[PDB]
């Protein structure tokens, strides 16, 4: 959490990157937030005063170094739980109705359809893997 | 193609539902494009008139019943190019380069990701899957 960027910030030395006073402040607010993040609230929140383009771009950093994840169902930002997987491609599960988001790791899924599409002619890159339906807490309600 | 919607027509007597002149135009529509469409797209297209919000519950009916499929990752829809599997969870191809999307159908990979979320008190119901990267065509040029 605030250990988490910590972490976070040797992993990045550990590489060619550095992590800038404002990519971590993004990327700390993430951390924290514990739902998915909207763009339109990380920059609130990051004016709690930057220029919108920077935290952008921030942003951006964090997504390609895998340190923060695009729910593309939801249109929201989670951080990695395990950042130094490099850039990975894992499964969420993502409740309908509280909006939680829980990253798993599967290497077989990913394999599956790794193999699925070559055996097409496609060369796969990036896999989005989003799981719909309702957590435990909400199925129980 | 244009038989495509005749095969839904009568997909949709044989229970409950029945495809109006609007649904089958808007189905038509998407089935011919040949790339994902743009809801701006097909509104624009269907207007060749109808109000908007006529479309767009057309659109959702498509939808629900699994004739037509949201691409989350380009927000954009397809044809299902097997309509009476019902409602369905399946992969997609999405070329980065040129846009096409191809659908496939793994049962072994929506089971191994059901399982997995039912293993962590998650009940799970519709999943988003979709493969990035680049087509043959793109990965040859
Ligand atoms: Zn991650
Ligand atoms: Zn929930
Ligand atoms: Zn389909
Ligand atoms: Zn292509």
């Amino acid at each position: 959490a605030n250990s988490f960027v910590r972490a976070v910030e040797r992993a990045c030395s550990e590489r060619g990157l550095r992590l800038t006073p404002i990519r971590a402040n993004v990327l700390r607010l993430i951390a924290d937030a514990g739902k998915p993040v909207k763009a339109y609230e990380l920059l609130d929140w990051v004016r709690e005063a930057d220029a919108p383009p920077t935290v952008y771009r921030a942003l951006d950093f964090l997504m390609a170094n895998g340190f923060v994840h695009k729910l593309e169902s939801v249109n929201a930002f989670v951080a990695c739980h395990h950042p130094n997987s490099a850039q990975h491609s894992v499964p969420f599960l993502i409740c309908d109705r509280c909006h939680s988001a829980v990253e798993l790791e599967d290497r077989d899924v990913v394999s599956q359809l790794e193999a699925r599409a070559k055996a097409l002619g496609f060369q796969p890159q990036a896999q989005t893997l989003e799981v719909h339906g309702l957590c435990a807490k909400c199925a129980a309600a």
